[PDB]
């Protein structure tokens, strides 16, 4: 029930990044915002390091998703003008899989953790 | 009735520095065609040296939208690609505070010159 | 029947040149396929080199379209986002002229070369 921050922090990293940008939308307001909703997840994920292990496939995939994000936010100032609708597309599929991943069951999770399965 | 240009001379350079954005429209098009009707009455305002004083509030602040609009100018060859509509926006109120300037009634400015108020 | 090829080389150039930028698509979607469709006709034009002559009105203008998208191709790394209408307009008109000059006649072209007329 007490956890050392690393998802969190990877996340407010990119969040802290993403800011930066306000002129841009889908980057300041569209993807903080869902960053922000995805923030308090990361944080109860981070506080349950027992009982969770970051390797399996969902975690994985959160690291990945988040990874994105950060790459993403990055490269944004040598985006050329006309590689905008192409970026923005990727910005938003970003967008897209950190939502669906906000309807993460953790109870599953763990539950799967602590006793074996097929 | 015969004036040294410093209102109007301002105004010139600015003008002649828009009108070199011809693809940028705002500029070149929107905004001179606003500053080229402003201009004359900068003229008249500065051949009327004399009949007013330019630190009374309406000749500060036109000092002030005429320097707005130099900065801007200044600044546009580094506007990035994303700060369009941000500085479109920005372009649009300079142009809109110069248009209400030119219905300022100057024979009300110099009467409330030549003689005191409360 | 053979030609060695130069209209057509000075073409394939330019194509994978444009191919380049697939993020903006005037110039890699719009402008390849009109240019993949003239391609051929290229082809069959250097392979007259006999009974044609390259300096008649046609073939030179069929020079100076192609030396146009050459030109603009190789000035799209500058340029500047506030430009994208400007060139839009400029690449889509040296696509309608190579689209027209695709309707060529060749036979009354080597016609009016191997005969004289007034
Ligand atoms: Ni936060
Ligand atoms: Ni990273
Ligand atoms: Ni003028
Ligand atoms: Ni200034
Ligand atoms: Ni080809
Ligand atoms: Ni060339």
């Amino acid at each position: 029930s007490i956890g050392e921050a690393v998802f969190s922090k990877l996340l407010k990293v990119v969040i802290d990044e993403a800011k930066k940008f306000k002129a841009f939308k889908p980057l300041s307001k569209d993807l903080v915002s869902t960053m922000e909703i995805l923030f308090p997840l990361t944080q109860k994920i981070d506080s349950m390091q027992k009982e969770l292990d970051f390797g399996v496939k969902e975690l994985k995939e959160l690291r990945d998703t988040i990874e994105r994000a950060d790459v993403a936010v990055r490269k944004f100032p040598r985006v050329k003008w006309y590689e905008e609708s192409e970026y923005t597309r990727k910005i938003e599929r970003i967008n897209k899989d950190m939502l669906k991943f906000c309807q993460i069951d953790l109870q599953l999770l763990q539950h799967r953790n602590q006793w074996s399965h097929p």
